């Protein structure tokens, strides 16, 4: 299940970046970024492999990629945030 | 991110002095010349370790290595200037 939505000035400023990005579909700073999201646990609605797919949120001071993610789907702006390494999800919402 | 581009003539001399003991490999005043800076913080480039090394600007009258640093990059023309103890940054144009 989606744990709710969060306003996107609500989260670390690098989900920020990283929308950005996936916006102008890179180029990204890691070559993990962009690949696909399995969604193993089934956190997420069920869809075909390749629905979902995954890119960092660079955490400062981490030594690491860390544990913050977004996750896109095909829908328009259907992007979810992880800071828990995919153990939690939330849509993201850009209007607040 | 990085704060624009700064021609070489607009900053302080001592940066023109750093950039040529970094063309001649030395020698350098200060010990901690040619370490490597770990871009911890994520305000540069993310690249891999090693990639970015620090210089010191020697502050004149300054008992200590002070505030001012060149970072490089492996790539060409590729130096930063912060004049702030690495909260900014400034691509240096040797250019002009």
């Amino acid at each position: 299940d989606v744990s709710g939505t969060v306003c996107l000035s609500a989260l670390p400023p690098e989900a920020t970046d990283t929308l950005n990005l996936i916006a102008s579909d890179g180029p990204f700073p890691y070559s993990q970024d962009g690949v696909v999201f399995q969604n193993r646990e089934s956190v997420l609605p069920t869809q075909s492999y390749g629905y979902y797919h995954e890119y960092t949120v660079i955490t400062p001071g981490a030594r690491t990629r860390g544990t913050r993610r977004i996750i896109t789907g095909e829908a328009t702006q259907e992007d979810y945030y992880t800071g828990d390494h995919y153990a939690t999800f939330s849509l993201i919402d850009q209007t607040c």
